[PDB]
């Protein structure tokens, strides 16, 4: 990263508590030694022998995002084989941290979260970025009740992998166009995020994604079977027709028929005039 | 592997000549100390901490092939951080080695090679195997003028890659079905080899594949564009309508419409009589004289 701080952030911050992991690295809550401002520091072990591509892509994504629904980026430090990504501290943690305490979210709270995530996704997709890891654990809530997408580790790993593989995929001159297409584009597109959002909406309503207790490898196989049916909400009577329809359309099996983030923003569920931060601030009130 | 020889291959063979590289490793001409038979030994560096999955997959591909048009497999040796794969030796080298001396092949010579490669591809595809690196450099010729496909390095790497990637692709519960599909199936199928054969037929005719002067990364981009026109032979009048048609159909852009290896074996260009190894023996006489 051209803007890296070649200094130890511990000279400027006190590490207060561990905030868990993620795709890679350890996240800490940190307080500025003088200002008192709180930040999240994601520490990753570096080495002169280690490939910097993944971290380089993650920093590039975060630094070029300037949107209210994407975690803010403050800079990165490099000192004594440790890289520290400095980001916005989100006081309420992830939606998973929240629902594990409060129980299932109400339909209005899920509708607001969905609107906010779709705003973030519409922005990412407009910058030709794909999150590829949407789930309750990657949707953060700050004390202000703001919804922020986080952890671009999978997105960074995918992008770095696609670029790294190119040298070894073989000679392009004799390559079939469909092989070149998967080499450059990966075999899918940004609409994979829309599906993940539909699953996240079931997770917020039910406290688990569909097939949560099934071995992760068997899930992959089940999903590729020709008979695979998109998941549905379990408690039909609890939810409005708009919510069932939101699940139906975001979980469109064919990606050619699945609606874009911008199209989804006009959906009846997420375009309700009454959706506001008050819904989340209420959720944080229950947390206390 | 319980079939590997845990010994120096020089106990059994004398190394005679360097035969170049390939996708990975170095190949040598060798002579069996007991029988005097010639073989090719491919030596690959294999450290104790290195991933064995690619080489395991290459030997599995080779060992379960029993078809004249695929180099025979004799066995493998592991010794002093080197893995040696023992295969059939092909006395005239690759078609690329040959045409760099002889110049362009004749249409009958091309037809015979295409038939032979198609027979090997029909067999591979019958086993759910994909070559994925068909080109003149990988079509080997023996002193009898017989044709063998070689170098499953790319095929082995793709197979090892699919299995290795799986653990790191992220949680599956929130994943879109198309993400899971590409993770388990790859994104394309065996018909990629039919396209590669068509490009190879142009290569044998013109001494290089289409777009060879273009930067390889730019070639990848050009092929991914909607509107990419499949390439054609340059000199229209020099080639029969049958040969131009063979190129047109093997280079069908949509893989859903591209014919199989078995389908291509019924094409008049490769089903014509007079297609035999004597055509390549003529080519080898040109190489010598
Ligand atoms: C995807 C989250 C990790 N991550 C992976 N890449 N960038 C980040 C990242 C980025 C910015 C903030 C944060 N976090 C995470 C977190 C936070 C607070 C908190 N509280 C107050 C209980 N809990 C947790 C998480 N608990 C399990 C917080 O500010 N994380
Ligand atoms: C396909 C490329 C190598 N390879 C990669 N995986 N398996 C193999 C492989 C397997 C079996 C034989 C052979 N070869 C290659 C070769 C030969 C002879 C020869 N002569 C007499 C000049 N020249 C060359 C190649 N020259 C550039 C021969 O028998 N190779």
């Amino acid at each position: 990263d051209p803007d890296i701080f070649n200094r130890d952030p511990r000279d400027h911050y006190d590490l207060l508590q561990r905030l868990g992991g993620g795709t890679y690295g350890e996240v800490f809550k940190a307080r500025d030694k003088v200002s008192g401002d709180l930040v999240a520091l994601k520490m990753v072990k570096m080495e002169p022998d280690d490939d910097v591509s993944t971290l380089q892509k993650e920093i590039l994504i975060l630094k070029t995002c300037r949107h209210a629904n994407i975690v803010a980026y403050h800079g990165s430090y490099l000192w004594l084989q440790k890289l520290w990504i400095c980001m916005e501290f989100c006081g309420a943690g992830s939606l998973q941290d929240i629902y594990q305490v409060t129980g299932s979210l109400s339909e209005l709270q899920i509708s607001y979260v969905c609107r906010e995530v779709l705003q973030g996704l519409a922005y990412l997709h407009s910058q030709k970025k794909i999150h590829r890891d949407i789930k309750g654990a990657n949707i953060l809530i700050n004390d202000a009740g703001e919804v922020r997408l986080a952890d671009f580790g999978i997105s960074a790993q995918i992008g770095a992998e696609l670029a790294r593989r190119l040298e070894f995929i073989g000679t392009p001159y004799w390559m079939a166009p469909e092989v070149a297409a998967v080499a450059l584009k990966g075999g899918y597109n940004e609409l994979c995020d829309i599906w993940s959002l539909g699953i996240t909406a079931i997770e917020l309503a039910e406290l688990q994604p569909p097939l949560f207790d099934v071995h992760p490898l068997r899930v992959l196989f089940l999903m590729t079977k020709s008979g695979y049916q998109p998941p549905r909400l379990k408690e039909k009577g609890k939810w409005s027709a708009a919510f069932h329809n939101f699940i139906k359309v975001t979980l469109t099996k064919s990606p050619k028929k699945r609606p874009s983030a911008t199209k989804m923003l006009s959906h009846q569920l997420v375009s309700q005039p009454g959706l506001n931060r008050g819904l989340i601030l209420d959720l944080l009130d229950k947390l206390k």
